[PDB]
DNA sequence: TTTCTCGTTCAGCTTTAATACAATAAGTTGGAATTCTAAAAAAGCATTGCTTATCAATTTGTTGCAACGAACAGGTCACTATCAGTCAAAATATTGAT
């Protein structure tokens, strides 16, 4: 699984950047994105996807184990709509 | 046989044209880097029955990665004694007067 460790190492052998800043950029990368989502801003990354924010209302739910119907509290989640470019590169993938 | 016959380079001289001397004021020519802009590519537009994701409440295996504890630099201040620099000690050479 791709981790921040592998991402930093990549920037070291592709951009020749020290692992230090290579590890600091990967952190600030996801950080800045999370700061935009929490602030209520859409994140549109061309050639990748789009992190949307939809306010879901309180809908009926339950306890998957027993079956006790419990109303799922409303909350703002963070969806991800992959671009057409990304889909065309993952359409022919393979779980490995 | 013996004599008539010309072009070359050497060397000590003489003569014909361009460039002088300097500080001053730009001009040329190969790029480098920031920013305007048309050229390209990804995405919104457009829509509907059918397909797929939405997720609580709680137990159990998994894992990214910060949290620290040392070691290897990374960068600045001190150890330890005399260089680094400039004035006086100590008495007469040298210079001035009898």
């Amino acid at each position: 699984a791709l981790t921040k460790a592998e991402m930093s190492e990549y920037l070291f052998d592709k951009l020749g950047l020290s692992k230090r800043d290579a590890k600091e950029l990967v952190e600030l990368f996801f950080e800045e994105i999370r700061r935009a989502l929490e602030n209520g801003e859409q994140v549109k990354l061309s050639g990748f996807g789009n992190f949307d924010l939809r306010d879901k209302n309180q809908r009926p739910g339950r306890n998957p184990k027993t079956g006790e119907d419990i109303p799922i509290t409303a909350r703002r989640v963070v969806t991800f709509r992959p671009g057409q470019k990304l889909k065309s590169r993952v359409e022919n993938a393979s779980p490995k």
